[PDB]
């Protein structure tokens, strides 16, 4: 098994801990944890290309897209590798994250270790927003919190 | 060329930005940047095994040591991959970092991306301190600041 972890930090405080576990290189990645300090509703959840947080979340670059595809939701064939959809925050502002994803990996050229996990202001429209931006970013607004994805024990 | 970057933060005044560049596969890695908020003198400079900053620097684990060697300095044969020696802070508390290292890498088994860069309270004795701890950690004291090493553009 390979394991990774990410601390999400940004103003609010929006703060979170996200764990990644992959039992074999050819297998899905289980993504679990918690994010607090969010507004109730959906928040875009992306792996951005660079693990560069030198100017905060703005330095992380575009959606991680090694295969040169368009933006989508995690269940879509047409998606970026970094398209993990939305997390859902309750009325206490807590998003309990539980995702399994077959496209991200913790090895090979879909590897997300060393890249930036980002939680967004607004919902990711999953490429179904009806404008040009929808199929590039999903219109999820500002980057509320982020962190670099690291190797875990 | 491959590039990586790391933002060093902690609980106190120490903060920094460190850049990594490796022009050729299996070539030396250039390390440069700046750290401020330090006491004047030598400060241990390590890649630790885990990119896990969930409890700050304390979760980063031992020295990155994929080859099962003892602790040393960067110019020693007997060293951990993560043994980058010391950085030097001036009387303004600023350390200008400029290192070339041929043991760390930005790809493969020696890869430091997704691991934690740590700057220490005290000098790393480079395995020459005269106690057992010297050849395990180098006696560099507390972890003042750290961050996860991320992929850069
Ligand atoms: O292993 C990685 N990439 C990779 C890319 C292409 C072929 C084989 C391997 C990787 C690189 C940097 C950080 C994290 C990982 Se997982
Ligand atoms: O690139 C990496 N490994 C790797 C391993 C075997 C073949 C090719 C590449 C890597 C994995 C995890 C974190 C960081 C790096 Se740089
Ligand atoms: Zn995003
Ligand atoms: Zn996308
Ligand atoms: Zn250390
Ligand atoms: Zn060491």
């Amino acid at each position: 098994a390979t394991k990774a972890v990410c601390v999400l930090k940004g103003d609010g405080p929006v703060q979170g801990i996200i764990n990644f576990e992959q039992k074999e290189s050819n297998g899905p990645v289980k993504v679990w944890g918690s994010i607090k300090g969010l507004t109730e509703g959906l928040h875009g959840f992306h792996v951005h290309e660079f693990g560069d947080n030198t100017a905060g979340c703005t330095s992380a670059g575009p959606h991680f897209n090694p295969l040169s595809r368009k933006h989508g939701g995690p269940k879509d064939e047409e998606r970026h590798v970094g398209d993990l959809g939305n997390v859902t925050a309750d009325k206490d502002g807590v998003a309990d994250v539980s995702i399994e994803d077959s496209v991200i990996s913790l090895s090979g050229d879909h590897c997300i270790i060393g890249r930036t996990l980002v939680v967004h202001e607004k919902a990711d429209d999953l490429g179904k927003g009806g404008n040009e931006e929808s199929t590039k970013t999903g219109n999820a607004g500002s980057r509320l919190a982020c962190g670099v994805i690291g190797i875990a024990q």
